[PDB]
Parts: structure tokens; C-alpha cells; sequence
């Protein structure tokens, strides 16, 4: 039902597994995001179910903080799939431009997370791989969750997976929980909690969740941060109580 004929490709839009373009379908004049995965990567690196199961998981799932994605297709060499446009470009980009993110910002970042996730979660469906780059912002700064690679229904940079995940334990839907921690933390700070040099000692950094706050962090994000960022996952608090929160009812947009 789909064709490389059928679009007409335009700028780069950025990134190994495959690049992203910006592109127009030719009979509606629709302007969305193409992705080239080569087959010679889904082989080496043995994508070549994963990719059969996210196309299904996130083709149907619609939420407004959720990046579509309206189809797929292949022709010989490559693999294509066609994404929802994001005109604002991702987080990590804004997050680089601005150093850090005020206190508004950031709990309506976590808002839009928060809701996206439950949804997710409602579908019983968990992502994981929450990070900065696979970020996006809509037409109107709305936030888009893009990516559902490790998306599935119950390594790279380690810095937002949690504790359970980096020891190899049984991971549940508390693992985005963990996630949004991390993210509130940069959000806010500029800097990953767990930063390091070092792959290993990140992953320490992690496994004891040694995070400090530097001074310009409210005490209503160093609630929530540290609340969101617990070893045990059963004591992460619900996504219902974190869109509760006061500082997230006191900063959040509506
Ligand atoms: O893994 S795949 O889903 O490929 C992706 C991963 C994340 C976002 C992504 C999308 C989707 N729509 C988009 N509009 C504008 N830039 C985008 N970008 C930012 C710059 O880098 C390349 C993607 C982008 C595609």
C-alpha cells in the first residue's frame, strides 16, 4: 500500500540504525517523517523481529503526547517507516540550546510524560528508553514520546535505566517511573543524576543511587526526584500521585 514513489523525501531531520527525513505524501501533500532502516543493520544486529513487533505495538496507539506512527514498508535493500512530523525538533535539542529547564517547563514536560505513560501502561505496554532525543515537541511545544524500540508488553548509555534493569532482575512498568525521575532531574539540572565517564561507573552510580542536588533545586523537585528515584520499585510512587503532586499541580501548565 506504500511506496518510496508515493513520497517525496526532503531534509535530513537527523540519525547507525537509519536516518530520518522529512517527507511529503505526493496525493495528500502531507508532510511527515520517513525513516531508512537498511536490512544490512536488521541483520548484524538481529532487529529483524523487534522492529515487526514495535511496528504493531505503536501503529496502534493514539494519544496526543504520543508520536504517531501511520505505516510502514520495504522495498529490496530498506526498511521504511512513516512518522508523525515534530516541527519543534526534540527536548534534548532545547535542553542543549537552554542548559536548563525552569520549573513550569519541566513539570508540563513531566505532565505530558506522565499522561502519555499511564495510556501506555493502560495497553500494558512499557518503553523504557525515555530519554532527551527521543523527546519530541509538537506545533504548539506539546511534548511527543518518540521511539518504541525496547517497547514491549511485560546497550547503550545506561544513564535512565533502572536499578533492576542494569542487574538483569524481573523489570515491570516502574521502570518508566524511574525513567521520569532521571528526566526531571535533567530537566532541571542540565546533567543526567547519574552521569559519569564511565560506563561502570555509571552503572554504580545507578545500581546505589548515588544522586546528589545542587543548589537551585526546589524542595518540592527534590521531593518528587527522590521519591520517583527508589531502589525498591514498589515503593515508586503511582503516575496518578505524581501528576497529584504539589509541585507538579503548583508548576504545571493546563
Ligand atoms: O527510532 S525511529 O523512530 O527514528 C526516530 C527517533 C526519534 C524521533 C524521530 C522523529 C519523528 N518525527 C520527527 N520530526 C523531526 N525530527 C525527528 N528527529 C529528531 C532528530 O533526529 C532524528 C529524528 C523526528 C524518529
Amino acid at each position: 500500500q506504500w511506496a518510496l514513489e508515493d513520497f517525496e523525501i526532503g531534509r535530513p531531520l537527523g540519525k547507525k540504525f537509519g536516518n530520518v527525513y522529512l517527507a511529503r505524501e505526493k496525493q495528500s501533500k502531507f508532510i511527515l517523517a520517513l525513516k531508512v532502516l537498511f536490512k544490512a543493520q536488521l541483520e548484524k544486529a538481529g532487529v529483524e523481529h523487534q522492529l515487526r513487533r514495535e511496528v504493531e505495538i505503536q501503529s496502534h496507539l493514539r494519544h496526543p503526547n504520543i508520536l504517531r506512527l501511520y505505516g510502514y514498508f520495504h522495498d529490496a535493500t530498506r526498511v521504511y517507516l512513516i512518522l508523525e512530523y515534530a516541527p519543534l525538533g526534540t527536548v534534548y535539542r532545547e535542553l542543549q540550546k537552554l542548559s536548563k529547564f525552569d520549573e513550569q517547563r519541566t513539570a508540563t514536560y513531566i505532565t505530558e510524560l506522565a499522561n502519555a505513560l499511564s495510556y501506555c501502561h493502560s495497553k500494558r505496554v512499557i518503553h523504557r528508553d525515555i530519554k532527551p532525543e527521543n523527546l519530541l515537541l509538537g506545533s504548539a511545544g506539546e511534548l511527543k514520546i518518540a521511539d518504541f524500540g525496547w517497547s514491549v508488553h511485560a546497550c547503550g548509555t545506561l544513564d535512565y535505566l533502572p536499578p533492576e534493569m542494569i542487574e538483569g532482575r524481573m523489570h515491570d512498568e516502574k521502570v518508566d517511573l524511574w525513567s521520569l525521575g532521571v528526566l526531571c532531574y535533567e530537566f532541571l539540572v542540565g546533567k543526567p543524576p547519574f552521569e559519569a565517564n564511565t560506563y561502570q561507573e555509571t552503572y554504580k552510580r545507578i545500581s546505589r543511587v548515588e544522586f546528589t542536588f545542587p543548589d537551585f533545586v526546589t524542595e518540592g523537585a527534590r521531593d518528587l526526584i527522590s521519591r520517583l528515584l527508589k531502589h525498591n520499585p514498589s515503593q515508586r510512587p503511582m503516575l496518578r500521585e505524581v501528576l497529584e503532586h504539589p509541585w507538579i499541580t503548583a508548576n504545571s501548565s493546563k
